[PDB]
């Protein structure tokens, strides 16, 4: 619960609009509306498994993939303490290589935005469709173009609750947002530092829709941050629901 603890802090302070149960329930709900057979589940970019632990128990076989060895280990400890046994694999989403097909594939927490190269994003969607069972569903979200370009843009911010301190600087340029964040977490009489630096591309729904089709994937629904609400001009998080089209 160390890097796992930090992961919660991050999602609660930086993301701010994340609710595990809410999202997982929304996903299950959509799975049911699609007569899905809960046999095989794959969660890409599972991180420390905060979303996997909610959906994993609803399926027979689960696979969790993430590039961070550090995080995989955390998720593994979590899964274990919960009697969960999902198959793990450290791989880059752009080059997903798992000999297995699934009913449900998830990729949440704006992970898709980390693929800043349009080509790698195409490979990604193609990779995904190559792992979807016929009739299977693929659910993923992204930070909206408005969220990264306006709401984030170039705004530096300081936060100071008496247990966690952080300075977050945003640099927006040419559809790419660079985030530099220094965390200082309380650990008794001392603090431990955490420097996080991520880069996300601001993709337009028009571009995503095009890149999706390129992956032979069809859109089943496009909503506002895991809910039935429709996407609007100021939406900050878009949740896509797709399936194998061809």
């Amino acid at each position: 619960n160390c890097y796992n603890k930090f992961a919660h802090i991050y999602d609660k302070l930086i993301r701010a609009d994340v609710d595990y149960k809410k999202w997982s329930d929304f996903i299950i709900e959509k799975c049911v509306e699609n007569n899905l057979v809960f046999d095989d589940y794959l969660d890409l970019a599972c991180g420390t498994g905060n979303l996997t632990e909610n959906l994993c128990p609803k399926f027979k076989n689960t696979w969790a993939v993430d590039l961070s060895q550090e995080m995989l280990s955390e998720a593994e400890n979590k899964f274990r303490s919960q009697g969960l046994k999902p198959r793990l694999a450290c791989q880059d989403i752009s080059n997903l290589n798992i000999n297995r097909k699934f009913d449900l594939i998830t990729c949440c927490l704006d992970s898709t935005n980390y693929i800043i190269d349009s080509d790698d994003l195409k490979k990604y969607f193609k990779a995904v469709s190559n792992h979807l069972k016929e009739g299977g569903v693929f659910i993923f979200d992204i930070n909206s173009y408005y969220k990264l370009s306006q709401v984030l843009g170039n705004n530096d911010f300081n936060y100071d609750d008496d247990e966690v301190f952080y300075y977050w600087e945003n640099q927006f340029e040419d559809d790419l947002v660079s985030m530099y964040i220094s965390f200082f977490v309380r650990d008794g009489e001392f603090y431990k530092r955490f420097d996080e630096e991520h880069e996300e591309r601001a993709y337009k729904e028009e571009d995503i829709e095009k890149y999706l089709k390129h992956g032979q994937l069809n859109i089943l629904d496009k909503v506002d941050c895991y809910s039935n609400k429709k996407v609007e001009k100021f939406t900050e998080r878009i949740t896509y629901l797709v399936k194998l089209g061809g």
